[PDB]
């Protein structure tokens, strides 16, 4: 039996929130009206929706709808629920409406427009003072989804939106969302590949909210160090391997004894002897002016194998990394 896990902070949220709340099963949606939209352009498909630029009719202001379609149909109601939750919060994208498309007749979520732009697109050229500015950002929306007994479980450059004319920025795409209640055995298949928390990759189902903070890690590696993605496997497995290229074998051998976790087999003609590199070996005269001793330093403490260990998004506010960032207002 592996050892149980609780977060560390905002364990007992839902625990202490009305039933209706977390119940998402138990959710009434209120439709809107389908009319008062007209699509525009089909933007993407994802696996579980397609999204389009539409106009809001009513008022001429130009929206997102996302045409659900899952396979699983109980994340209609959970991003619903997740959404209508956090409406409101900083940097949380706006769920504008609800309607059955007549077509798909399905729920169909209208969305405020964020023109126009991830950002996987910019992520890859900013200074290191938007760096550390869009970080305190997704900071901002991360610990309030937390705080709020949620966490989203596919934090990666596509799922954030910036404007970067108004620097404004949303964090985007609740489908994957969950409510965390303590104890609770989770689905280890979220997140995408490259940012898919030790924890998913070694299958162990009691996590929480810092499986965020590990994402995080990942898109802050990749920006400060211009290398994308910053841990490059070609399988979930091989994506522990490269994982550990850069950690070490001895501190993730430690990180499942602790959990009482047994590796997959699998790893044992793949995964070898690694030591813990410095991160000083990614640095290089094309990147040095995104990397400083603070950067470094709250890098350090996302990216732990022990998930326990993390910065939480609180404590990751008050990292020295964003002492040089102006605060509002
Ligand atoms: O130009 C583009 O390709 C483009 C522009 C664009 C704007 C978006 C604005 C809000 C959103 O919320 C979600 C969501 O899944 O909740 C997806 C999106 C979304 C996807 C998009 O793709």
């Amino acid at each position: 039996g592996p050892v149980p896990s609780r977060a560390r902070v905002y364990t007992d949220v839902n625990t202490h929130r009305p039933r209706e709340y977390w119940d998402y099963e138990s959710h009434v949606v209120e439709w809107g009206n389908q009319d008062d939209y007209q699509l525009v352009r089909k933007l993407g498909r994802g696996k579980y929706s397609e999204v389009f630029e539409a106009i809001n009719i009513t008022n001429n202001e130009k929206v997102v709808v996302k045409i659900l379609k899952p396979v699983k149909k109980k994340k209609i109601k959970r991003e619903i629920k997740i959404l209508e939750n956090l409406r409101g919060g900083p940097n949380i994208i706006t769920l504008a409406d609800i309607v059955k498309d007549p077509v798909s007749r399905t729920p169909a979520l209208v969305f405020e427009h964020v023109n126009n732009t991830d950002f996987k697109q910019l992520y890859q050229t900013l200074t290191d003072y938007d760096i550390r500015f869009y970080m305190y950002e997704i900071l901002k929306a991360l610990d309030y989804c937390h705080s709020m007994g949620i966490m989203h479980r596919d934090v990666k450059p596509h799922n954030v939106m910036i404007d970067h004319e108004h620097r404004k920025l949303r964090l985007i795409d609740w489908g994957l969302a969950e409510f965390y209640h303590p104890g609770q055995e989770y689905n280890v298949r979220v997140a995408s590949r490259y940012f898919k928390g030790p924890e998913l990759l070694v299958d162990y189902q009691m996590y929480d909210y810092s499986l965020d903070m590990w994402s995080l890690g990942c898109m802050l590696a990749s920006m400060i160090f211009r290398k994308e993605p910053f841990f490059h496997g070609h399988d979930n497995y091989d994506q522990l391997v490269r994982i550990a290229k850069v950690l070490g074998t001895e501190d993730l051998y430690d990180y499942i004894d602790k959990y009482n976790i047994e590796l997959d087999p699998r790893f044992n003609d793949i995964l070898g002897r690694h030591s813990r590199k410095r991160w000083e070996r990614f640095v290089h005269s094309e990147n040095q002016h995104l990397v400083s001793p603070e950067a470094l330093d709250f890098l350090d403490k996302l990216l732990r194998y022990d998930h326990q260990s993390r910065l939480t998004a609180r404590e990751a506010m008050e990292h020295p990394y964003f002492y040089t960032v102006v605060k509002d207002q």
